[PDB]
């Protein structure tokens, strides 16, 4: 049977503390376990010897009764736990009134389902998985300590002060594990963290286990670089060994967690391979008193501790011959000038232990002043202590803890506490340490970035993609996680107005240069600058010269008999046909209005009309001389066909109605212009088509008949000319977008030739 | 204390039966349970106690000594079975060898970690959750029924056979549930399945719980109709009770499993919630001698069962008057004409309990053979039966069940079997059943799907994405589950390459049909074929056949000085040019080729060059003698004008040469032309331009010369001509492309012009 340890009382207190390691894999069966522990083994035990001692002392707790214990070893193991458990309960089948319950929270968990069926209360000092929190599974536990929400909400606000997007998370097999890994997927996945992939691993794994978990870790290495671990410190000094043996030595960072915190034993001869990880352990001061009673501990007056002999051996590697346990594997032997001071630390969660030892004694003090006040010791009613009045009472307590501060219960029987988040980190040549670089108290993350990292040069930021919004750059979402993008470029006619989403803008429209909204792109026009449209003005203003020189010199040699036979009429329409042609290459070279359009409509309609329709009478007047009515009967021929014109082009103007039109030919650019169907442009030109086949037919008839000077000739070439250059603008014009530029060419050209292959011979004759 | 079923024995097996109900939520701390159960309570207990006295009975198996039993209740519940567990070790503190592990998987747990310690076995019939199977925590726990995971990749097959992709998932709290729905969701993610949400409940969660789950199983209730339920039969009765509160009758398909199976007490009275819902059964065959046992017993001959009156009063609901358990509660009494033959289901597992009774005897009778093979009974060695020969035993006996197939231990402790889906379906009016629908076995998954959804109208697939796989759309995710998408259609110019990203091919390239792939565009090339092409070559040919013609009445009449005007060597340069002038057409509008582009340069830039060149030469003879060296010296003249062009067009051809270029005017079409440069035809244009106008300059003096047959003023029309001809072509030349076409046009017409005007004049002479 296992040995434990005694202490004489009226009431008795029952521990479970991990004296040994936990059993290894291959003797898990036989359940022995493996080497004596210090800081969670010796130091506890002798703490709550201690502590009981000072109740014992100290009159004003407990008054005249005493406190003994038994202290039983649960070897960080379930099952042992559960066998020493049995052991505390067979009285029920001197009783136990309460037990201090496990390290861990599995083992925790065991023990609690076996207690509380004997109304037995456990109070832990370092069970910290939230399933412990549920009072309907859990009625007889308390804790000194907060859950592991606390824990996993304080690893997620470091993960996510420094940007932290891809990390892989490993968690031992167990509870606080699973519910802390559980606790921090949850709060991650919902605040945009990504985990690469959760592994799990059990502490007593073999090398082989943890060389596979490192190689699965690694098979995500270059991007995802932090590793929480929610694991205790067996598994984390098991992944600094595989770091060790497959050569990995610092190019993870390990954020920890309770379980790591300020161990040295967890990193001890494996310094190298866990600089900069970072942990967080729960705020609890150094117990002095504890100190000074510890380090003046000696083998051969501490008889009450049975595995103190055995903890004097292997801290001390010797042999001590004057007891019964010599442990002769040691080569050397132990002289008496050796002392626990030298190398010594005391575990973080010392305080913790106090406390509970102290929730227990205050607990049983409050019933004692509850259930009889008058007598000053164990009453009658008290003989049978109920183990459901002492769950109430340890419920209700309140005082002052070891460390200072005042110490409750919650109704989960949860109590508040703070972390500390701590670096392990490199400070002289061969010496590594754990450095205090920040806190965490109720959801406020105080955390310095100095002592951290000495340098812009961080840890590379576990971000599983660059940040692709850089232009027309989009993020597309491969399946893999929210957190792996890759990125495909948005098009110029679209802009990115959401991530993952970038739409077209709808026909006269542009996206801005900063690719988010697009604006409204500038319309240009015919722009009365540019060398194309001076250069048609150039030859407009040419032309009104040429008109104005002509109607002057047709006017001051009136009764001449050059101009005779022509009817001074018909050549009085031609020259305001001429003149009104050069007018509308301005109207149409201009800033589109709608006073603009609909003058430049009837002026390209009409003109081409007037000239030609009182030139078609006077070659018809010449032509039938020449064959063998007329004179005001001619003027009112031309006039009946101008007038069918009219009637043609104001019954167009009245069927589509001249408005402004913001055209867009392609994606890029937009122009105005004003709105002139297809009939509406071909049907003047249609008319003065025929009008013009009408003519050069009567001039070919007419051809080359001897006449003033012989005008004919000179009007068939002009007709000629003129017919080819209305043909040759066509392919430009009906298939493009440079309309107003040819049109003023062409009738600047149309005019020209009339203006010249006429009166232009006159002229010279008036000259001569 | 609670009541215990015994059977005297020299060898006694304990077992634990949820004889009653779960404790309510509200009772849990007290530990009392409540209503009694028939299917999973007092059936199982006749059977182990019927059984065992058959084994009894039967000489050939276990002789000479008798096997009794110590049955206990569990009531479904952890903390008590872990109490009963420790009523069965008390004694180890006659010795109980076995257990028949409980029905739960989390009770099972907790019962195997007290048992191990005293190396009890523990046969389970229906825990069957995969946590069980590792043998490192579990090592005194064996089970006739197969894991969770054969179950978790029944229901995966189930889902996937039906499309069903979009589903929700609800588990019990527990063991069972978790760890049956976490490999659930992993084999169902690997395989395309998708999650929409994954609750969790207690079982003895009260009507809000429920309401507020079957809440949030609505909010998405149009896209996953479908709920994956590794719940228990409570649980699952819960969620009909909510659909029953708040009107739900036919909304949800609700896939089950082990533990809905084909029971009728969680669906009896709200079948018409349950209506099409499929569950697991493992396969077991009714066991017809336990039925001819049982439904003969009257609860006044059957005083060794604790349980069977309170049965009696709870089934018949009635009063015994005649018995210490009156339960006044109920109002009638009962006659002795009630037998349980009305309204009798037996439980689906009873197979698997019987199997696990005669598992227990077995392994017993092994031992009793291989320990003491001589002596017929418990030999001296025996008599302290060690767990550890009895668990070896057991795990390497095999025998033949009741069902009649064999039965055998893995290394895990498990046993093989396989699963039967079945269907809830309603006959009649007011009759609802289960129905055998397929069945399931290692990993054949063969089931018929007439008798399930007898019409093409079956439950809508559950989907959260209608399938686009119409073409062009593709598919993109946004932030959720990768498995609802928005569908976008990619753009013409690109194709699909994998169904999340279309991408644009090349510049010329188009997507092939159903946007398999991208593909290269049809070159469209100047064809033979067509209306323009044949006019250009009808015009060519009519253009040989004057040359030839014309240079035939040349040489007719050669010296004769009718046509010996000028140096005849002239009008000869002039037919050479316009016939190779006319031979360009077709080098111009063939399928364009190294040799084709070669020639079509030289043609166009040369063959203007020399005609014009001998028309200068011969303008300059004629204003020479007008102005009054000639003789010969012309012909060197016009020579070195050839040169000069020849010097120019080499020099162009050498800095650019003409090659097979591909001209891609828009994204769709693409033709083949020769990369002749704009600098390229501009320069020998140029040029000619410079000749041409000169050439006026000079005919423009020309005009009025009486000389042989008056030739000056026909060249003179012919040179006008062709300046207006090409100034004609410039505005559809440059312009609208079509620069091959409009080339040949212009260079078939120019000769016409030169050979229209110029030579026919001379042969019309000789033709009068
Ligand atoms: C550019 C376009 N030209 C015209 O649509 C057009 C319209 C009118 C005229 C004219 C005129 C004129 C000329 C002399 C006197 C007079 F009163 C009027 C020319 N071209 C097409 C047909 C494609 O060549
Ligand atoms: C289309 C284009 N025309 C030409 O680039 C071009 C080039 C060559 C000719 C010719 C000729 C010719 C004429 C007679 C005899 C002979 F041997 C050759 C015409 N146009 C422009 C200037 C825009 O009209
Ligand atoms: C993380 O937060 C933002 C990320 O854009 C950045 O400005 C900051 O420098 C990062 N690092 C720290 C230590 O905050
Ligand atoms: C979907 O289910 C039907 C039969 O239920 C059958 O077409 C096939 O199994 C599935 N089809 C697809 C597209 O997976
Ligand atoms: N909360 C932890 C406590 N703990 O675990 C360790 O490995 N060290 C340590 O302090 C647990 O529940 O196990
Ligand atoms: N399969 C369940 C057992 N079980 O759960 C029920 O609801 N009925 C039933 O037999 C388990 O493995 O725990």
């Amino acid at each position: 049977r296992r040995v434990v340890a005694h202490m004489p009382g009226d009431i008795i207190i029952g521990a479970l503390f991990s004296v040994h390691h936990q059993p290894t894999v291959d003797k898990v069966h036989e359940r022995k376990c493996g080497a004596v522990r210090e800081q969670y083994g010796i130091q506890r035990v002798e703490a709550m010897l201690h502590t009981l001692e000072r109740i014992n002392s100290d009159p004003t707790l407990l008054p005249n009764i005493t406190l003994g214990c038994e202290i039983r070893d649960s070897c960080w193991h379930s099952a042992v736990a559960l066998e020493q458990s049995i052991e505390f309960i067979r009285d029920s089948l001197k009783p136990i009134v309460g037990v201090i319950g496990p390290g861990s929270s599995s083992v925790a968990i065991q023990v609690q389902n076996l207690l509380q069926l004997f109304n037995i209360p456990q109070i832990a000092y370092s069970a910290t998985s939230m399933d412990l929190s549920d009072k309907t599974l859990f009625k007889y536990f308390m804790r000194v300590v907060p859950s592991d929400a606390q824990q996993a909400r304080a690893m997620v606000d470091i993960v996510k002060r420094y940007n932290w997007t891809y990390v892989s998370a490993v968690h031992t097999e167990g509870n606080y594990g699973e519910s802390g890994m559980e606790a921090f997927k949850d709060m991650s996945a919902k605040e945009g963290i990504c985990i690469a992939h959760s592994y799990k691993i059990y502490s007593n794994a073999g090398e082989q286990s943890f060389d596979k978990l490192l190689k699965k870790l690694t098979s995500h290495l270059p991007k995802a670089r932090v590793v929480a671990c929610f694991c205790e410190g067996m598994t984390v000094r098991g992944l600094l060994m595989a770091m060790r043996r497959l050569g990995l030595a610092g190019e993870f960072l390990l954020l920890g967690s309770d379980g790591w915190a300020d161990r040295y034993d967890v990193t001890d001869g494996y310094q190298r391979e866990a600089v900069g990880g970072i942990t967080i352990k729960l705020q609890s001061p150094d117990v002095k008193w504890f100190d000074d009673y510890y380090l003046k501990l000696r083998p051969e007056t501490n008889l009450r501790n049975p595995w103190f002999q055995e903890f004097w051996q292997h801290r001390f590697q010797c042999r001590l011959e004057g007891f019964p346990q010599e442990n002769s594997k040691y080569n050397k032997t132990c002289n008496s000038s050796l002392t626990l001071k030298t190398h010594h630390v005391q575990d973080s969660k010392m305080g913790f232990v106090i406390n509970a030892i102290y929730s227990m004694a205050y607990g049983l003090h409050n019933m004692q002043m509850s259930l009889c006040p008058g007598y000053a010791g164990l009453c009658d009613a008290m003989k049978p202590i109920d183990g459901r009045k002492l769950l109430e009472s340890l419920m209700k307590t309140a005082f002052t803890g070891v460390s200072g501060d005042t110490i409750l219960f919650d109704e989960n029987g949860d109590s508040p506490g703070r972390y500390e988040i701590m670096n392990f980190k490199e400070m002289g040549k061969d010496y590594f340490d754990y450095i205090n670089v920040g806190s965490w108290d109720n959801g406020e993350l105080k955390m310095d970035d100095d002592e951290v990292w000495s340098k812009k040069s961080n840890i590379i930021r576990s971000v599983c993609s660059e940040p692709c919004e850089k232009g027309q750059i989009k993020v597309i979402r491969k399946g893999e996680v929210s957190c792996c993008w890759t990125c495909t470029p948005c098009k110029e006619n679209e802009y990115v107005f959401d991530e993952y989403t970038c739409k077209a803008c709808q026909l006269g429209s542009w996206p801005t240069d900063d690719l988010t909204g697009c604006d409204l792109i500038p319309v240009q026009y015919l722009r009365w600058g540019d060398p194309e449209p001076i250069a048609a003005v150039v030859f407009a203003c040419l032309g009104l010269l040429a008109t104005l020189f002509v109607t002057v010199v047709f006017i001051i040699y009136r009764d001449t008999p050059v101009v005779k036979s022509s009817s001074r009429e018909l050549c009085y329409i031609i020259l305001a046909g001429i003149c009104l042609g050069y007018l509308c290459t301005f109207c149409l070279i201009a800033k589109p209005k709608q006073i603009y359009c609909y003058l430049q409509r009837i002026g390209i309609g009409l003109s081409p009309a007037m000239s030609y329709s009182a030139l078609v009478t006077k070659t018809n007047r010449i032509a039938r001389i020449l064959a063998g009515m007329s004179a005001c009967a001619q003027l009112v021929i031309a006039f009946i066909l101008i007038c069918i014109q009219l009637g043609i082009i104001v019954a167009l103007f009245i069927m589509e109605p001249p408005d402004i039109m913001h055209d867009y030919p392609s994606i890029r650019e937009v122009y105005l212009i004003c709105n002139t169907t297809n009939l509406g442009v071909v049907a003047p030109l249609g008319y003065n088509g025929l009008l013009i086949l009408a003519c050069t037919f009567y001039a070919f008839k007419t051809r080359n008949v001897p006449a003033n000077f012989n005008e004919a000739k000179y009007i068939a070439f002009a007709m000629y000319t003129t017919c080819i250059i209305w043909l040759a603008f066509v392919p430009i014009y009906f298939g493009s977008n440079y309309k107003a530029i040819t049109m003023c060419f062409s009738v600047s050209l149309s005019a020209t030739v009339l203006l010249g292959c006429m009166f232009v011979p006159k002229v010279y004759i008036i000259l001569a």
